[PDB]
């Protein structure tokens, strides 16, 4: 058990997002898919997600190469770092394959519990909470790449959501036992499940609330459970699983990020402030506990392959998919390269990152999305921090109280 409003930790929640490592991100470990380009002038050939990583090599091949990226990408070195920069938590997402395979999956199974445990030492040796997010789902919950399999949202299928709840399960089963919850703190169902178009009450009462049930009445445990929001808008979740029906330990994580969309990268940086103060504020007001699972320094849409292999970018207009368009707002070039941002950029993103720290810390806290990439800027803790761009120690402000200073 955790108390999220009033915390153990004496603090509220400051963690970061081990993203990328036990599910395959191509604008997060661009170098493993580039692998497979053939021709320096087209994408054909690059798999657009892990599943398709995997079913290109084949199972040898995908394995040995997955071993050499999860034994290398985080180890211990990574978690001792992060706990000396401050934070108290990390967030770790796991596919369902890691656990159980539909039988004609390609994806590669039983090697990531093993690092996932090996990760949740290396947290407690280093005074470190954790979250166990199962960040995909057989059929995916989202189509987005991230999920594990682009373009597909068959999540909800009861052939595919019967695998899913299986290996929830066995992970709440778990990871719910004494001896982890001292150092696991949250467990979460499902990320980001693409509300708006699944079939909300079937997830509510075929997949969350049997969760609920089983965590407390089967395992008889005391863990906290953490539900993504499913891109609902604020107080949605006040009237599902409420103390009043006896319902306790259940915490809603919202995302928060102004990139994905022409009508947000349009925002100056004081709108996106505003904005930002306002997620704060907003929540205040929530009917359940809730913590800022992730969030970017990002105001660009520009890192390579963020939209996904084989897509460009909204801000500089390159972006289309399918009949839908962006239009041009601001050069992508060099966009991730320090040495090409102005002082005003350098400025912008230092400010909008206090500010949503102030704000996601009114209640609650927050993980960053991202501890480390390859080559991105925007999404890597450890560049905006080496680069002055994300505080450090955590409290330090060069902006202070803009939430608490904002009218024109
Ligand atoms: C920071 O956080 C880190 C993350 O948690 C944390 O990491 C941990 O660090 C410790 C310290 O170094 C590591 O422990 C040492 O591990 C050494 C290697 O052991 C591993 O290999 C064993 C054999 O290898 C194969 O195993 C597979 C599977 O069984 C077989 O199929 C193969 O055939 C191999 O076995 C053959 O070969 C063997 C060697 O020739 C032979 O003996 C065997 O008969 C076969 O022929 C493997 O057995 C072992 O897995 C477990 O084995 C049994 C249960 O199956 C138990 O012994 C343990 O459960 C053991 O678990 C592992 O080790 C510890 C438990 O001690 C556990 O925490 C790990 O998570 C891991 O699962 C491993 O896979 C060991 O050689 C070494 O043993 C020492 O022996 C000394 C002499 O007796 C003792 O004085 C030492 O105390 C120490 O442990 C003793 O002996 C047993 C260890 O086997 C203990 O059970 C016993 O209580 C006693 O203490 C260490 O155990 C650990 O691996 C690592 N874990 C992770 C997550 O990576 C780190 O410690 C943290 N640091 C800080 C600052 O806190
Ligand atoms: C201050 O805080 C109070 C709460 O103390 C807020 O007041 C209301 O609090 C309710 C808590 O139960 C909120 O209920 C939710 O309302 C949602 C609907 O809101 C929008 O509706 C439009 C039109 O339908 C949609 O387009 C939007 O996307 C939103 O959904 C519900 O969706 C949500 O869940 C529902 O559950 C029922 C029962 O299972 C289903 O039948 C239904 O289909 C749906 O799934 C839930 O009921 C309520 O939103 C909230 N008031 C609103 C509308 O903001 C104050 O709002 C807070 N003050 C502010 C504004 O900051």
């Amino acid at each position: 058990y955790y108390d999220y409003d009033h915390g153990s930790l004496g603090e509220p929640i400051r963690g970061v997002n081990i993203g990328g490592w036990l599910l395959l991100e191509p604008y997060i470990t661009p170098s493993l898919f580039e692998a497979f380009r053939t021709n320096d002038d087209n994408d054909e050939g690059i798999p657009v997600d892990e599943y398709h990583f995997c079913q290109y090599l084949g199972k040898d091949l995908a394995k040995s190469r997955l071993q050499s990226h999860w034994s290398t990408f985080y180890q211990e070195q990574d978690f001792a770092n992060i706990a000396s920069q401050g934070f108290n938590l990390v967030r770790i997402p796991i596919g369902y394959w890691a656990f159980q395979i539909l039988d004609d999956d390609p994806y590669v199974s039983g090697l990531q519990e093993s690092y996932l445990d090996q990760a949740i030492g290396w947290a407690r040796n280093n005074s470190l909470k954790v979250w166990v997010d199962l960040h995909g789902a057989a059929g995916s919950q989202n189509g987005f790449d991230n999920s594990g399999l682009r373009d597909s949202y068959k999540f909800l299928e009861d052939s595919n959501l019967a695998v899913t709840i299986n290996v929830l399960n066995y992970i709440l089963k778990k990871y719910s036992a004494e001896e982890y919850l001292d150092i696991v703190i949250g467990i979460e169902l499902i990320n980001e499940p693409l509300g708006p178009v699944l079939d909300m009450d079937k997830m509510k009462n075929d997949y969350l609330a049997p969760a609920y049930e089983y965590l407390r009445n089967n395992i008889k445990s005391d863990q906290v459970i953490i539900i993504h929001d499913a891109f609902q808008p604020y107080n949605y979740w006040d009237d599902f699983m409420t103390e009043n029906d006896g319902y306790w330990g259940v915490t809603i994580d919202h995302h928060h990020y102004q990139v994905f969309a022409s009508d947000q990268l349009e925002r100056s940086i004081d709108e996106h402030i505003k904005v930002a103060c306002e997620w704060g504020t907003g929540v205040l007001n929530e009917s359940h506990w809730i913590v800022c699972g992730e969030f970017a320094a990002a105001l660009t849409d520009c890192i390579k392959w963020l939209n996904s292999v084989g897509f460009g970018a909204r801000y500089d207009g390159s972006w289309v998919n399918g009949d839908q368009t962006s239009s041009y707002i601001g050069s992508c070039a060099n966009n991730d390269d320090i040495a090409y941002w102005s002082d005003e950029r350098k400025e912008n993103t230092r400010r909008y990152v206090e500010a949503q720290l102030d704000a996601f810390e009114m209640r609650g806290g927050w993980i960053i999305w991202c501890y480390k990439t390859e080559s991105s800027l925007e999404w890597d803790a450890q560049r905006l921090m080496f680069n002055g761009l994300f505080p450090q120690p955590l409290t330090d402000r060069k902006y202070p109280n803009q939430c608490g200073t904002i009218s024109n």
